[PDB]
């Protein structure tokens, strides 16, 4: 029920302020909050965020949800609390980590991930599938970028929130993420309605490029104008290595339409297979008929022909 909801937004919320004091003020969060400082979250971001600390005692969430009169077991049916099938007794589902809120669209904390910071397993724990918080449906960060989103009529899709939290601060705005899941139709549909373009920056690194071509490619199917910023490494570790605006500018710099991504990356086995050759030519010529931007997909067609050693006329023509 709507109120049911309501009360499992309260106790996120409520035990938010909480982790929030153990991380800042508590001798056993002092660790947690260390490992923070070390990795350049500064005493603002983790205020701005709302970062806590989770302690390890298996019954700190459980005591406080009982304390202000929760139903424990709503209480685990948010997903704050997990049940031991055997004892069938409640304790905290996190436990000595460092608690990131996630929020709705709306800006309602409705679930936490749980980062390690002692090289646990799994290394982020977030809550599970509830009523208030749906994977498939909420996109990090998006509330507190929706404004720039509408209005630069872009959204930037990191891997995770992590990635999200760096880049934010930096100076990029208009960026979210899914939670460790692939995008759903959903969360496009809520996209489509924001803005019609969407550039896609995820990890440097081959896994991360098949999920930049795999999603790249379902969004442009959607009717989507896509782009696509390739770093040299992640945002992290650009920001750090050149600075904020390095990282920004960077960004700005080099973005490109989808297709050109997709055909760059095919180059060298395009160029040293002819049966590979022809079936992309065809992926390529199929690609470029997808885009709704005449003024892009004509770009794209002078961008890609030279990768298949064909005229922009021949490649038009082919589509």
């Amino acid at each position: 029920s709507n109120a049911d909801d309501l009360q499992m937004i309260e106790m996120h919320e409520l035990i938010q302020e909480f982790y929030y004091y153990a991380l800042t003020k508590t001798v056993e969060g002092e660790q947690a909050l260390t490992y923070l400082q070390e990795r350049g979250f500064t005493d603002a971001l983790i205020k701005e965020r709302g970062i806590g600390f989770a302690p390890d005692s298996s019954h700190f969430c459980h005591d406080f949800l009982q304390k202000k009169g929760y139903d424990i077991e709503l209480a685990y049916e948010a997903g704050l609390l997990s049940r031991n099938e055997e004892n069938f007794s409640y304790y905290d589902r996190f436990r000595n980590r460092i608690m990131f809120p996630l929020k709705n669209a709306q800006g309602r904390i409705v679930g936490y991930s749980g980062r390690t910071y002692t090289g646990q397993e799994p290394k982020y724990l977030n809550s599970p599938e509830t009523p208030i918080f749906q994977k498939r449906k909420l996109l990090y960060n998006l509330d507190k970028a929706r404004k720039s989103i509408r209005k630069l009529d872009e959204i930037v899709l990191l891997e995770g929130f992590m990635d999200v939290i760096k880049s934010d601060t930096a100076g990029l705005k208009n960026v979210v993420a899914t939670m460790g899941t692939q995008l759903s139709d959903e969360h496009i549909t809520f996209i489509r309605k924001l803005t019609s373009n969407i550039t896609l920056m995820f990890d440097g690194d081959f896994a991360g490029s098949e999920a930049t071509l795999k999603t790249g490619q379902h969004l442009l199917q959607q009717g989507l104008n896509v782009f696509v910023i390739q770093l040299p490494m992640d945002p992290d570790e650009y920001i750090g290595k050149y600075g904020n605006d390095a990282f920004t500018t960077f960004v700005k710099n080099d973005k490109k339409s989808f297709a050109h991504y997709k055909v760059s990356i095919l180059k060298d086995e395009i160029a040293h297979n002819d049966l590979s050759y022809e079936r992309y030519l065809k992926e390529l010529s199929h690609d470029i008929s997808l885009m709704k931007s005449s003024i892009l997909q004509q770009k794209a067609i002078n961008d890609v022909a030279p990768f298949f050693n064909v005229s922009p006329e021949q490649l038009a023509n082919e589509i």
